[PDB]
């Protein structure tokens, strides 16, 4: 007689995963699906990262004297440090919109235009904004005051004869007293009107004392205007006008701005976070919900294990609640007890089928990467109300939905992996049973008892699939009965 | 002796779908789940579609002379063309999008005239920039009041809401270009308009200054609106620069909206409208446009998604073990028998019907029929604004990504389950057939049986029907086997 | 000879569930996953609920005379009733919703009085529209400054922030109805109010004009607010039309919110609060309201979702097995054996298969979906007036969220039902296959889920088969002789 047993491998150390029907199940192999660490540095490749050391984007746009190294710059990502400061006092109504559009433009290209201001004096300065040892001002703005003892009505025009949009930055000066207002501007109540063929803005200055900032009790408000090709710009002013010196060329692209204190190093990475660059070889990440580039999706979980092997079962006997830790050639194989001696082999068909069905399984459902460049703000330092609440709500909803998606996907994939491995083992056992028609009996433990003399060539023929039952039919029948 | 095999059908040409464990598997039949084309026309049934032609909704509401055919109009969807223009006095609307959305969602342009009394001022002002034929004109729903004689008295009027519906009032403020013009039109050197109710107020101070010429005018007019709830009162107080209203608009709650499109409108029936045109809604997903009106499929980024309908296509007596039957056209599963009389073939109705019933209506168990949406947010912009536009784009992008993921995962899961159920059906039929033949037959290794007793056509039909009796032939089969 | 059968239990009354491959399938047990009812009452534990009664949050903050009981109050949820009204000077708040949300999220009404000096003006002005008992009054947290004698000097005051917490200041501007009233109350013919810090500024010019009478007044007051960070300074500059502040509000960070409801408040314990009332959170989904506070189930559009708990239900039709036949007489377990012998029929139960099925079924839904989500302050979801862009965006966001979560719930229920049915069927088949494996050549299956054994198999034999210590070599010769 002879014995033939079928089984599967085992490893000394398994990994616990979670499926649809099991809280904890041990498998031979698993992989991590969530990235939860960073090196703390920002790669300067392949994206173009511009470090604004002590300057904000608005300050560099306006022309702060200590921000003059940023003139005519361009970037893919602008990094704003927490140690930035202003050294020139002003306020911007709707600051966030201007900051966002300047960041999304991706450039600081400024073209000077020849404005004519007749009857007034130009190039005013203050001691609060020093350009060297002398008084200065913003380099992209012009402070106009009275000439002699008169301040006439200003009325200038400039058409857009190009084929791209223009961006104009202008301002209004708010004095602190009526005496100062009349001293700088002869009229007791100024007025600034800037309009195009389709839009208009009129600002009336406000007079009143304010806290001293670098020695000044007055302020300046900043406004902007966009002129389409074929349109025209008209500026009408009675006083308190901070005239523009030109226009900014505005483009459309994939630029943005980020707040971070991580240093920038010479390295390559496609994903940038405020914590630093992270690899994008995993479908999910847990570092930061603020990202730039090709980045994994953000989830609330810190670990998600995906099974890449069959069950780990501790240990002649077959595969019925028994693993073979002595198998290193393949996933499934045969063991036989013969007159010549015991032997072991491996089956390549089932092993390769399982490997093919396992490899690349996650790519069939979830896409590889998503490239997002400019998005909404997700951290705030001041309380505002309605819009901030809406933004926070949207971000929270997105995060919760994606976390649920990740959890369900991982559970389903683990369940299907376990099912396919079990099906492969059972199919191999059933094929082996079907090949031996009447010459063998099932021993009850995944093994077969062959009732005729089956030598090594016989076992090899059984394993190959070229076994003939008619050769040993009568001998097996005589032995069985 | 005899032979009884089991098998399944196959087709000369199959389709490749994707499952959970397979990236490409061939099946006998599949259907497309994504709609990706349109005819370029807009159906005027069953929704009421109003063509704006050369007019916008705001211009038609104000009373533009070339938009006078749109007075007292009704619509379910308003279509705005890119060739629309303005031909009246230049104006601007602060928060234009909010008023446009309000008027579009109201769904009607019904106007009721009221008896306003303006004592001491001139009425019915006009300009050469807004012509009613050969003579000067103005917006038909607004009244331009200027000085009478040499005085402009203080205007203070009231109007109560004694109905049971909301009232919408449209008024304006005139911004002159020079101080001399301001003094000439209105005696006072600084005008002021105050419009208020018992719960809200608005005060506007005009701005004097030159502006680019538009149809010969360097002055502008700003447009404002006020809503008066039932039982409330409206008070208008002014001393210059008032563009008075002539009445109120009825404002309703409904399912109306507005769209920007250039597709023509033709006689046809469709429940879904896109800027590209009308599309059928028989499929659960679409790829034409993310701007939709009516009962429409969900927008996904995928161009195609195939759902499996049949079984695995296996190319071609032998059984079902890696062998499909090309010559079978009468069913999905059946029998082939080899006998002394000759060969034959049949089909199994029960297993085929079970598989068909399981397959039929498979996708309706999860996805709702249709999502009918009428008024939504704007999804395309022609000018950069900032915060709110970014928020809207972010919301739309998140929605699109989530629904694309849902569609992909669902299609993969359904294909996997269809393949599994069909394989289980075939294996169950074979197992039952083996179960009937207790000891008179044994499996030959290729999904087919070898019978050791003389089993004729009546015998084969008895086996197929499920009424086979092994006791009659047991002794002969046992003698043949041993 | 002896007969051995395998089968499963069934119940007289079943319940219908929905799976991936079946529209309507009957099982032995199921549970409801959607909470669609409420008691109509709000529990005051464990959250601190503050009833607004006839006052709103803004009215309580300003100092309305009939809202004077809400001074220095704290809350976790503020409940605003539909019967609230105002009984003081008419006013309007530009961007009212932002201030309401700010005060609701702050969670307290703590007020600290500060010593402002207003030189050359008369303080503590009142009106007949706001009565403190028999006499004329005003808001308790605001100061109405008017001319003293025949002059109104320019006011310029400062107040530094020397603490380590943010300050909130509430002030206002008065809008007269006539120029004569403007001149009588304030000497200057045009007022101006400037309030600023080192990083912000606000200037308001009053409006003049008649308005509808509210409690005898055709004038209004506009409300503005300012926040001062630690180390900053506040400056107020004005020459008329100023409603001065009396101090600052302590502003905090926390998990407080506000809700509009008309449900009464009783003594009970509940972790979730809805405008309909409190609901239990023992289910993953609910259908009551999309406005919630606390640990609440997710909101879905469906009103019922049944999760299968048992196996398929098959009516019971010489003993028979599990092939299209249930056992209504089995109450000892899920799977078992039935044997007919010469001594008589017998029945038993199998514990391992039943225990495995129960352990797989138990706790199945906790593996994918989280228990509860704690949300405290969110966006508004109901509006009493039409506004335009922002309201449309909020409605769109809420509708998208609801649709996505409803789809998730439906798909999850269907998948779980399918897997439960599959696991029960697999367990029964595995038990039958093991029973076949034990009897190698001594019996053959009859096809109805039963084995009939050729040798003599008594109670010891049947018990050995059930346990698993059955030996086939003992009866092999007798079985072979009987079969052939
Ligand atoms: C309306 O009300 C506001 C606020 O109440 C007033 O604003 C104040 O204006 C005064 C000037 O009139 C400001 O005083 C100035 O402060 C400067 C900064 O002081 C800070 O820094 C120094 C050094 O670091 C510290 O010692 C000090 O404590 C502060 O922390 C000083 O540098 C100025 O000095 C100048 O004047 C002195 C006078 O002796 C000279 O000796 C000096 O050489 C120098 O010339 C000056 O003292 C004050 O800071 C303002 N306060 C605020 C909050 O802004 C308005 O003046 C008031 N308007 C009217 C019309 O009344
Ligand atoms: C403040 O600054 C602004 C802009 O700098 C000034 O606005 C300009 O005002 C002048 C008039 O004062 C405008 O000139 C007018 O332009 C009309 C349109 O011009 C277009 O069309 C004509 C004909 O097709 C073309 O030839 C031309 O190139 C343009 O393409 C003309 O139709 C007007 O014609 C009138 O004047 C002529 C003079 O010869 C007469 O013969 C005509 O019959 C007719 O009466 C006129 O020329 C100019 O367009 C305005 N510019 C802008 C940008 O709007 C303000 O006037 C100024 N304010 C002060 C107080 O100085
Ligand atoms: C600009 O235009 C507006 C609106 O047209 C005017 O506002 C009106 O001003 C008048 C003048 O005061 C107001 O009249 C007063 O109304 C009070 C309330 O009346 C309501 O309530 C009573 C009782 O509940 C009802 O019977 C009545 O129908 C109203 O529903 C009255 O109580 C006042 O009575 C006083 O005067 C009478 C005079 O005989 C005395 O007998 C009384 O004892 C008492 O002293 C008074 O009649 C009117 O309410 C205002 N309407 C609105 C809508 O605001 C502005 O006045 C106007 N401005 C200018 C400069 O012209
Ligand atoms: C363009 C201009 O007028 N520049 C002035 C500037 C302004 O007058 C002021 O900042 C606007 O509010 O002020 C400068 O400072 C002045 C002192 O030099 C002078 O002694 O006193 C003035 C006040 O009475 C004023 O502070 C400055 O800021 O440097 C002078 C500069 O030319
Ligand atoms: C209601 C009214 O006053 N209408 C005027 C109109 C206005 O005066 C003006 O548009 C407001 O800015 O202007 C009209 O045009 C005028 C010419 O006819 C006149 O020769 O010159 C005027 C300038 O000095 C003015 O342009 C118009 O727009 O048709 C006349 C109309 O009655
Ligand atoms: C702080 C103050 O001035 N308070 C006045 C108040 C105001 O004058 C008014 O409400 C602001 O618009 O008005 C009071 O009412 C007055 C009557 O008592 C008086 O007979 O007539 C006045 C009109 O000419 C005015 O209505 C009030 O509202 O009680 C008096 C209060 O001291
Ligand atoms: C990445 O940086 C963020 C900073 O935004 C870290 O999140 C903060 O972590 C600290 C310390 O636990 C908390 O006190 C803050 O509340 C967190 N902020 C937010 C917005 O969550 C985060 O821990 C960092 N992650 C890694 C891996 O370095
Ligand atoms: C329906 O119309 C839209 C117009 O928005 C088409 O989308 C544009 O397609 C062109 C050509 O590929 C692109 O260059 C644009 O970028 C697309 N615009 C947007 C906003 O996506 C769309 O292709 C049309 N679809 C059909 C089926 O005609
Ligand atoms: C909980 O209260 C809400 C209040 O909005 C109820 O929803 C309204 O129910 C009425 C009556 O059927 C409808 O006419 C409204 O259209 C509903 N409003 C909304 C926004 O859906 C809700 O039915 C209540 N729930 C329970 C269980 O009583
Ligand atoms: C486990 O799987 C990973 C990839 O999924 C593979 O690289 C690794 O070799 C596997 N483990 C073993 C022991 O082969
Ligand atoms: C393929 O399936 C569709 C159902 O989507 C059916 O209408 C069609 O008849 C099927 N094809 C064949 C050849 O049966
Ligand atoms: C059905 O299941 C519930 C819990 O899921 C349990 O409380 C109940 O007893 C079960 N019903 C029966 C008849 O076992």
């Amino acid at each position: 007689t002879a014995t033939l047993c079928l089984g599967h491998h085992s490893v000394p150390n398994g990994t616990i995963v979670k499926t649809i029907t099991d809280d904890q199940i041990e498998v031979t192999n698993a992989t991590e699906l969530v990235q939860n660490s960073s090196t703390g540095k920002i790669c300067n490749n392949p994206h173009k990262v511009l470090d604004g050391r002590d300057c904000t984007l608005i300050d560099a746009m306006l022309g702060d004297p200590h921000c003059d190294v940023f003139q005519d710059e361009k970037w893919d990502l602008f990094v704003e440090r927490s140690s930035a400061f202003s050294n020139c006092p002003y306020d911007v109504p709707d600051y966030a919109s201007l900051r966002s559009l300047i960041a999304s433009s991706g450039t600081l290209d400024f073209i000077t235009e020849s404005f004519t201001w007749a009857g007034v004096s130009q190039n005013g300065g203050s001691s609060a904004c020093k350009r060297g040892p002398a008084n200065g001002f913003f380099s992209r703005l012009n402070w106009l005051t009275k000439s002699g003892s008169s301040y006439p009505l200003l009325n200038v025009t400039m058409p857009n004869n190009y084929n791209f949009d223009k961006l104009y930055i202008w301002g209004v000066h708010h004095p602190s007293t009526n005496q100062e207002q009349t001293n700088l501007y002869v009229q007791a109540s100024g007025r600034v009107t800037v309009s195009t063929r389709r839009s208009q803005q009129t600002i009336v200055p406000n007079i009143g004392s304010r806290p001293w900032v670098r020695g000044q009790s007055s302020r300046i408000s900043i406004y902007w205007t966009i002129v389409k090709p074929g349109d025209v710009l008209v500026i009408n002013s009675n006083g308190n006008l901070i005239a523009p010196r030109g226009f900014f060329k505005i483009r459309t692209g994939r630029s943005s701005i980020m707040r971070s204190d991580a240093p920038i190093e010479t390295c390559i990475s496609e994903c940038i976070t405020p914590n630093g660059s992270i690899p994008n070889d995993k479908p999910f990440q847990n570092v930061n919900k603020i990202t730039y580039g090709a980045c994994p999706k953000y989830v609330k979980q810190n670990t998600l294990k995906l099974a890449t092997g069959m069950r780990n079962v501790p240990e002649i006997a077959g595969f019925i609640e028994n693993g073979w830790e002595g198998m290193i050639d393949g996933w499934y194989g045969f063991r036989h007890q013969n007159s010549e001696g015991t032997g072991q082999a491996a089956d390549l068909k089932s092993t390769q089928a399982a490997i093919d069905q396992i490899n690349g399984k996650l790519n069939r459902v979830i896409e590889k990467t998503n490239e997002k460049f400019h998005q909404i703000e997700k951290e705030f330092s001041e309380v505002e109300g309605r819009i901030q609440d809406l933004e926070k709500y949207v971000e929270d909803t997105k995060v919760d939905l994606w976390s649920y998606n990740a959890e369900l996907l991982v559970a389903l994939e683990n369940q299907h992996t376990i099912d396919l491995t079990d099906s492969e083992m059972n199919k191999l056992f059933e094929k082996t049973r079907r090949q031996l028609r009447e010459n063998a009996e099932d021993m009850g433990n995944g093994c077969f008892k062959i009732y005729h003399k089956c030598d090594n060539a016989c076992i090899e023929s059984i394993r190959n699939g070229t076994y003939d039952h008619d050769i040993y039919r009568d001998e097996a029948l005589n032995n069985r009965f």
